[PDB]
């Protein structure tokens, strides 16, 4: 137990170091908005713990003040199932949660860029025609793609393959109030319960177009200009509804990935202060 070996504690430590700063720098830099981002998010992940494993098998000792600050935080063998653990079952469903949302709040935004197209003159200059039955087919034809059960439209659990992987009820509801969505958003499937994108404004939408009254013979509906900023300001208040629910999972997102970030901060200064131990000796 006399003999050091500060050459080989050095290679073991710095290895780690590059390791963990690589992946560090994927997860900060890749945004979680594709299944081909979020492939890449994981394998970084998979990466940090290969090289803490490596790190753990590497024969580096750590201080009692290095032992508790990781304790504390999260041996080597612990921090490596923690971490994972949170990358996984936390970090993992967030990524999904918001590839899954951007999609669909793309299609939404499709939608949308439509709009200019169905609105037309009037008669006069106190009148416009909207085409309410363009409109209502699109958000209609939106809604029904997102009211199923695919790796489309379930936000968790993240799904793989051809089977949908689902959770007990209990499980899907704790991610439910987690992400803040409303009670339509859990559905069962199977043997099991899943979290699906919230529809709800598009529906309220739909039903709006429909108060506004049966369309005339063209399938379009003549309204004057009053009738008309009400009617945009209520659709406009749907689409902030909407905009609130995908900002709220995007910051969730983001401290979600703020608190490994943190977890992995950690594991940089116990490697940087053991490599500072590796390299100094007392007078
Ligand atoms: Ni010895």
């Amino acid at each position: 137990g006399h003999m050091e070996h500060r050459g080989t504690d050095i290679i073991s430590l710095s290895q780690a170091a590059t390791k963990i700063h690589q992946a560090q720098q994927t997860l900060q830099s890749t945004p979680p908005i594709s299944e081909e981002n979020n492939d890449e998010r994981t394998l970084a992940r998979q990466q940090l713990t290969s090289s803490l494993n490596a790190l753990a098998k590497s024969g580096v000792s750590l201080s009692a003040e290095q032992n508790e600050n990781l304790r504390s935080a999260f041996i080597w063998d612990m921090v490596s199932q923690n971490i994972s653990a949170i990358g996984d079952s936390y970090l993992g469903v967030y990524e999904n949660v918001v590839a899954v949302y951007t999609d669909f709040y793309q299609a939404f935004s499709d939608i949308l860029s439509k709009m200019g197209g169905w609105l037309l003159p009037g008669k006069d200059g106190n009148t416009v025609k909207l085409d309410v039955t363009s409109l209502k087919n699109d958000l209609n034809s939106l809604v029904n793609k997102y009211n199923q059960i695919n790796s489309n439209t379930v936000l968790f659990p993240a799904q793989s393959g051809s089977g949908v992987k689902v959770a007990t009820e209990a499980e899907a509801r704790q991610w439910l109030s987690e992400l803040n969505l409303p009670n339509s958003s859990l559905k069962s499937y199977g043997s099991g319960y899943v979290v699906t994108v919230d529809l709800t404004p598009l529906q309220k939408m739909v039903q709006d177009i429909d108060g506004l009254g049966a369309p005339g013979k063209d399938s379009k509906l003549e309204m004057d200009n009053a009738k008309y900023q009400a009617w945009q300001s209520g659709f406009k208040a749907q689409e902030e509804n909407m905009k609130t629910t995908l900002q709220t999972l995007t910051q969730k997102y983001s401290n979600a990935n703020s608190l490994y970030d943190n977890l992995v901060k950690v594991l940089s200064s116990t490697i940087s202060s053991s490599l500072e131990t590796a390299k100094s000796f007392l007078q």
